[PDB]
């Protein structure tokens, strides 16, 4: 009955940032891992050394690929995670039960894999990002951008109502990441066969600046849902300012699955 | 006319492990810099690529010789990171207000800078390190372990009195250190002239499993301070169980010394 839930941090962020919801998984009686994706959290890869999604999601994959013939995950995707499930989705459909995007970037398998990242910014303002830091590192012929968010961005677009040692310890740790728009604006990773067949489940945080509940109503709406969970109250770090509304979603989510095969 | 505090972290640990303490003392309008020391934290460097205690301090050193002229600071080292703050007390003395050692391993300018890791040493059996990764990286001719802690050693040694959070997020975020045996235990890095003129205040984590109570008083005893402080009921992670205290005792030491 037990489940096996892979976090998959968003931008900038690392395993260490499901740190509160972890435990009440676990206490639930359930496995938990906490990935670390290339150039995030601890890994001692550097961002200017990614040059695609791929590359970024490489821990996810080779954990994928890793798993058992009998063993199966539930994956769960935050902001730009989301973009990492797809891609875990298309080449390992039969081993994920579902695939959950908390108040993520939600791909398709219509449009080119950028479209969704694409929306959001003809969606979004340039004044929302603030402070945030984009330097280039690639080439003219092969360009390439990393993106920094910054104090600003963080305090007021991301963890307006978290607590200031949560900002404290994001300060601590936030480190360059990257939308890889070239790579996404020019192919489809993502088929209905194979990626559309894994069942989604997007979990919409009301009070999220970062990515605005509009824009998330707006991905459900367009690319289309199995199931969409809602936590009033949450911003952008809903694992961190509601964790045990975030534990509850996603202990249900893995027994609705139970109750429609197990 | 606030107090510049450089938070030091121990062994394993990072800048991050002061995010419960950093902003109270920011609160009360002080400034904070929790820095990574080399290969530590989010720091892009490899244990494998320290070969003495210099280099892992150098962060900590980098700091200190970017100081203005007239720029002073209060050194907070935790455990092992009271190991880094002799080198800073050494060299850049006359900028510091006072080093404050929290349940940390303190040098002295009398024996050899190895003196206390090998009394610790000693006096912890082999048991006591419980899944504690121990591992070489050097040379048959220059020897160099790797000390990275395990679970069980987090959970029951240094976290037994702090929450399931905490130890998820450290179980998420440490990282192989070293004691740094043999660089350490070779020299008198630290002299009675430099080191010696700093003011040296020890705050004792009465609960401290992973360097206990009875050692940290030992270190008091033995080598001297210039007042001796204790966390009652604080784990060896005090800035994670027992904060709010242990930033009223850094507000003291910040009022009393200067
Ligand atoms: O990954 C995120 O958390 C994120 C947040 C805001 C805008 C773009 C992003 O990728
Ligand atoms: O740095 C630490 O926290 C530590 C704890 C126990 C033993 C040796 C150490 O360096
Ligand atoms: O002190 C320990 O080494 C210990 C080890 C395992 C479980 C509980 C404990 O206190």
């Amino acid at each position: 009955e037990g489940k096996h839930f892979v976090l998959v941090h968003g931008a900038c962020h690392g395993g260490w940032s499901w740190y509160k919801l972890k435990p009440l998984l676990e206490a639930a009686g359930h496995k938990v891992t906490a990935l670390d994706l290339a150039a995030s959290g601890t890994d001692l890869r550097k961002i200017e050394e990614l040059r695609t999604l791929y590359d970024y999601t490489l821990p996810l994959m080779e954990l994928m690929e890793s798993l058992s013939a009998d063993e199966k995950v539930i994956l769960v995707g935050h902001s730009l995670g989301g973009m990492n499930l797809g891609l875990a989705m298309e080449k390992y459909p039969q081993k994920i039960y579902a695939a959950v995007f908390l108040a993520a970037f939600m791909p398709d398998s219509v449009h080119n894999s950028s479209f969704v990242l694409e929306q959001y910014n003809e969606r979004t303002p340039a004044e929302n990002w603030l402070d945030t830091q984009f330097l280039p590192y690639g080439s003219p012929e092969e360009p390439l951008t990393s993106m920094f968010f910054g104090p600003k961005f963080l305090a007021h677009k991301l963890y307006q109502l978290c607590s200031p040692e949560d900002l404290a310890l994001a300060s601590s740790l936030v480190r360059p990441s990257s939308l890889f728009m070239e790579d996404l604006s020019k192919a489809k990773y993502f088929t209905d066969e194979r990626f559309g067949s894994v069942k989604r489940v997007y979990i919409v945080c009301t009070e999220d600046k970062g990515i605005p509940e509009e824009f998330q109503r707006w991905q459900i709406d367009n690319i289309g849902v199995t199931e969409a969970i809602e936590i009033k109250g949450a911003d952008h770090m809903a694992m961190l300012c509601e964790p045990q509304k975030l534990c509850a979603s996603l202990l249900e989510i893995a027994h609705k699955y139970n109750l429609e095969h197990h």
